[PDB]
DNA sequence: GGTAGATCCCGAC
DNA sequence: CGGGACTAC
């Protein structure tokens, strides 16, 4: 799920778990647990804590408990569900939080790609994976000025820049390509080559693109198909080590 | 330090 | 091979 979907999960999941107390934590794929390193310590420490809140930073979910925070990333295919302990688990369920009321928060992931970190609340923001995370794209902290400053200092492409979690939080591959199209900027352009005008335009489209989604596609996955603005076939290449989609007429 | 690379996964070509 | 977010040049 992308940032907008994660925000939706945050909003919808909260009332389903707030105020519930953890009675057990069952782990069927220990590698998901990244901290504490020992999955048995992870499970042991959460038992007895009550869920108090649920926040989002980038694409990370931060479950707030009594003493600890659980930081969770779903990557591409991870999913949470709240359901009864009396029913069979769905396929590819890797971690289950059992509540004293007989309900469960279950983490599924066909790809087994997600991660979980638990720390005392007060430590979470200064430890991985939240440490170094850039500003929210929808916050005033993410500004043309901030973007311009990172752009001038690097030799990387503008796409590589936008994908950098330290530059801006949780801006995924799809929104990078879409924003660059809407801004009229080629993804392979050196970040430092962007004029002041292009930076302002890019920031504007990044906010608009992600903002609209939080509340169709022009290029992503549309290779070989006509651009919706000019009719030129959308092309796909590899930039910054990822599938990259663009219109060679609209973007310069 | 800045940056590319290696790392984890497995359904689907 | 597709993605997102510790190691070594
Ligand atoms: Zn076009």
């Amino acid at each position: 799920p992308q940032l907008p979907e994660v925000e939706t999960i945050r909003r919808t999941l909260l009332p389903l778990i707030v105020g519930k107390t953890i009675e057990d934590v069952r782990i069927f794929w220990p590698n998901i647990i990244r901290h504490p390193r020992d999955s048995e310590a992870f499970a042991a420490r959460m038992i007895g804590q009550t869920v108090r809140g649920l926040e989002r930073r980038g694409k990370f979910l931060k479950f707030l408990l009594d003493r600890d925070a659980l930081i969770s990333h779903l990557r591409m295919e991870g999913r949470y569900a709240v359901a009864s302990a009396l029913e069979p688990l769905e396929p590819h369920t890797h971690v289950v939080f059992c509540f004293t009321d007989g309900s469960e928060l279950r983490y599924r992931d066909v790809r087994k790609f997600g991660t979980m970190h638990v720390y005392a609340k007060e430590e979470a923001d200064r430890r991985p994976p939240l440490a170094e995370l850039g500003p929210e794209p929808l916050s005033p902290a993410f500004s043309p000025a901030v973007l311009a400053e990172r752009a001038v200092k690097t030799k990387r492409s503008v796409k590589a820049l936008l994908l950098d979690c330290t530059v801006v939080a949780g801006f995924g591959n799809i929104y990078v390509d879409e924003s660059l199209f809407r801004a009229g900027i080629l993804p392979g352009r050196p970040a430092a080559s962007l004029s002041s005008k292009e930076i302002e335009r890019l920031h504007e489209e990044m906010v608009a693109t992600i903002g609209e989604a939080v509340m169709h596609l022009y290029v992503y996955g549309r290779q070989g198909n006509p651009c919706k603005r000019c009719g030129t076939p959308i092309e796909k290449t590899v930039v910054a080590g990822r599938g990259t989609h663009y219109c060679p007429r609209c973007q310069r």
